[PDB]
């Protein structure tokens, strides 16, 4: 029994991540094999931060620019690459604490482990969601970039996420392994704004069926809903549409609980349109929407209360 | 910017979980030089669960009735040994992988990290608080007896919680590692009641310094108050007594926010008595009681926003 925003173990990324200097400024890299992926920002100066020409910045460095610590562990540099907007090291040693990894570039909605680094060194790991708008609520200070956000599934690691910026709204925004941002956003040192949030509707009806399992049953009623009538209410409350996909990948909660998705849709539109009346699900006062169709099953137990 | 319940980097303990078999019992253990440690109640059956003498039931066993397995490999049971509710079980191999480590008895308020583990192999990472009564408000399902709760500092870590059961309430109890139990429980299988739970008033001044030092100021007055008046508000809303031990570890935090301790008592007073009007502190509808004035200064800037 219980519900926590849970994270993956974190150890193997742990032996992954290393500092990358070049200058004046220090980040965060992830050692994979013989390769170091890292910010391509880190090759800027404070001046160059404003519009950088990065392909400019790179031609005018060579290997012997760059400074890699595993540890204090000096790592030889013998290439380097820019892939997007990430900077790819080679060095002379591969990484002997490799786990099995893959790089993967994740849907608005998907949630993940972060390991929040500085000067190379893991110092906390939390849940994120990546939020409609490309955005992460994260907890990041100066010198965490490159910090890394990952799953995995049988001693698999999946990379989603490194870290580049805060926003001047507070939220954080960076790119999948590959260099690609999510959403929008430029790495330069200019105020850019995400689009308008919305929440999560799919991850709120799991949460609703993860209280359900642990014996939470104050907000369920008789009613049931079209699909059609609950979206509009959704939008009401700035709410992302329900599709059928994401009524079919709440089957399998639907069927532990007995609870059909659309009968969860009217209990939801009842707390939206009343809100809770002073009570709470699963500890929480606010509609929760960072937990996953998977990750509910990942943390409750597969028998209902 | 940001803050998040946020959890130790995990990879110093996953390196130590073991899985422990007795007959048809399996739960985990902690492998640490020599010696695996793990709940006593392993050598029960379902027939003895209900009002063990473990002195008669260790008396009966020997060695090689305890299967220990690190990952596939098996290890080789050379010794037992029993202290308070802990099981010690010495192996011929001591843990390539142990981390300096020391075992600490907490005070409730305080926190800790849990790597929530199955068969021997963790699963996940959150945050708890040892509550006033002793219990933690876990994340728990069956075979996840003996996962540990641990702090980090500086490459040592901190055990202070091995779990060991679930109360009728869905709290969870245990001990620390050396076989104490928190608070009044007994490892049998009979229906036990904690006290009554308070809420973690320091925590939650704490939270309030978080929230200031993030931009959050809303809640702010101009009111100040006593320490007695305060405790008056504190005992009708059933928050522990504040006291001047609590007031000078929150020191830290009012220096970098300009705000002292009794000036934020009267703003967690207003909080009590007029809600927060379908306002957010820290993106949490709820006082938050699980973040120690340690936990904050660990995940917030030094420079208040
Ligand atoms: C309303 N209130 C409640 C919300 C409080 C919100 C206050 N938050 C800020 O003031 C952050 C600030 C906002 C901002 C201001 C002007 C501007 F023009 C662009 C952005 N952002 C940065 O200073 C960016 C500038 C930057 C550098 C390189 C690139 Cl490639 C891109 C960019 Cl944009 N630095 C970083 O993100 C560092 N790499 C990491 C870092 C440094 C310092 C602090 C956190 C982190 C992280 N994580
Ligand atoms: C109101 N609603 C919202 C809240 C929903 C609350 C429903 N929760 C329960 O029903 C749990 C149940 C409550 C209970 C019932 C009768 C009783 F007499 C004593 C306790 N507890 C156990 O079944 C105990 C019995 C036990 C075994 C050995 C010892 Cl030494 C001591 C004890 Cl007490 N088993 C365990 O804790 C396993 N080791 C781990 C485990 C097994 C199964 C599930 C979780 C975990 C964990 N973590």
């Amino acid at each position: 029994s219980g519900f926590r925003k849970m994270a993956f173990p974190s150890g193997k990324v742990e032996g992954c991540m290393v500092q990358v200097t070049c200058g004046t400024t220090t980040l965060n890299g992830l050692w994979l094999d013989d390769v170091v992926y890292c910010p391509r920002h880190v090759i800027c100066t404070s001046e160059d931060m404003l519009n950088p020409n990065y392909e400019d910045l790179l031609i005018r460095k060579s290997n012997h620019n760059f400074l890699v610590q595993a540890g204090n562990v000096q790592l030889r540099v013998i290439g380097h690459s820019m892939q997007n907007c990430v900077l790819k090291l080679k060095v002379d040693t591969a990484n002997p604490k490799t786990p099995k990894y893959k790089f993967v570039r994740i849907q608005p909605g998907q949630t993940f482990s972060v390991l929040a680094c500085y000067n190379g060194s893991p110092s906390g790991v939390y849940q994120c969601a990546m939020r409609p708008n490309f955005t992460i609520k994260g907890s990041f200070l100066n010198g965490s970039c490159g910090s890394v956000g990952f799953n995995i599934d049988y001693d698999c690691v999946s990379f989603c996420y490194m870290h580049h910026m805060e926003l001047p709204t507070g939220v954080h925004a960076g790119t999948d392994l590959e260099g690609n941002f999510y959403g929008p956003f430029v790495d330069r040192q200019t105020a850019q704004a995400a689009g308008t949030d919305t929440t999560i509707t799919v991850n709120v009806l799991a949460w609703l069926y993860a209280a359900v399992i642990n014996g939470d049953r104050w907000f369920l009623n008789r009613f049931t809903t079209t699909l059609n009538d609950f979206n509009l209410v959704a939008m009401k409350y700035n709410y992302e549409p329900l599709t059928q996909d994401h009524v079919d990948i709440l089957g399998p909660l639907s069927a532990q609980t007995g609870i059909a998705v659309l009968d969860m849709c009217a209990s939801l539109k009842e707390l939206l349109q009343n809100g809770m009346n002073g009570r709470t699900i699963l500890g929480s006062a606010l509609l929760e929407d960072e937990f996953t169709p998977f990750d509910v099953v990942r943390q409750c137990s597969g028998v209902t209360f």
